[PDB]
DNA sequence: CGAAACTGTCTCGA
DNA sequence: GACAGTTTCG
DNA sequence: CGAAACTGTCTCGA
DNA sequence: GACAGTTTCG
């Protein structure tokens, strides 16, 4: 699905300020370097305009609203979505366009860094870029976490 | 000055974001009603990214930016080139749309409330309107402030 | 006096 | 805003 | 096992 | 984000 212009223009702008683009490397036994790599393009907002966030879910035609008490979140991580819709926001990015390139950058390489450790860690080096481009503060697993193995 | 519609679309979406529209009501004795009328267009953001507000006072071409430590913020108060500037962005605001035409009917009437007390009062009642659909939480001076007086 | 800049800060809404 | 930790399903 | 949903929370950056 | 209070200066 092709997404109109105008609407694109307003959500980059939305975004940088109000939206997150995140990528994280979540430990789990049942994957096979012990670690699933996620990725995440969230819109933040008040639980009172919800109604802001339900329109998104409408106008992109996939994600959901999650909501956390006085605080709500759009979230898409669909990969193949996710890459069509960043693929199509990414051109008006002022703040976050280096993250959006990463993340187009990793969700390309994923089928074959399913394979090499070594082709994983790599990934897991873009992640780590991702991060340091956000105003990341909590952070934990890195691509040097997922070096122990 | 005309601004490009693409960069209003984006702002738009930003400001939506992070940005505010703000009328006050400020005390101060050496003014008429012992009141001054403030009106403030302003885009906040984590001084790291500074450069990125500079960009907005080059883009704008009027306006500036103040530093308060680990954030800085766009501002715009003039009146001219801020009745100027919401006239065309207002379009395109989707969560703060009614708050800039508000500020915009408070400018057109600020010569014609310089005269009148009760014409002052009702356009102070406009103030009332814009902090009640921003998300309002420490303002102390309202229209009844003003009226006691 | 009045337009606007300068400075400070509460309470979240990211 | 930007993570973390855990669960569901083909 | 991999894709994706579900649920919670630190520390700001608005 | 959204105010409040102070000071400058033409
Ligand atoms: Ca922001
Ligand atoms: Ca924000
Ligand atoms: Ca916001």
């Amino acid at each position: 699905t092709k997404y109109n212009k105008e609407f694109l223009l307003y959500l980059a702008g939305f975004v940088d300020g109000d939206g997150s683009i995140i990528a994280q490397i979540k430990p789990n036994q049942s994957y096979k370097f012990k670690h699933q790599l996620s990725l995440t393009f969230q819109v933040t907002q008040k639980t009172q305009r919800r109604w802001f966030l339900d329109k998104l879910v409408d106008e992109i035609g996939v994600g959901y609203v999650r909501d956390r008490g006085s605080v709500s979140d759009y979230i898409l991580s669909e990969i193949k979505p996710l890459h069509n819709f960043l693929t199509q926001l990414q051109p008006f990015l002022k703040l976050k366009q280096k993250q959006a390139n990463l993340v187009l950058k990793i969700i390309e390489q994923l089928p074959s860094a399913k394979e090499s450790p070594d082709k994983f860690l790599e990934v897991c080096t873009w992640v780590d870029q991702i991060a340091a481009l956000n105003d990341s503060k909590t952070r934990k697993t890195t691509s040097e976490t997922v070096r122990a193995v």
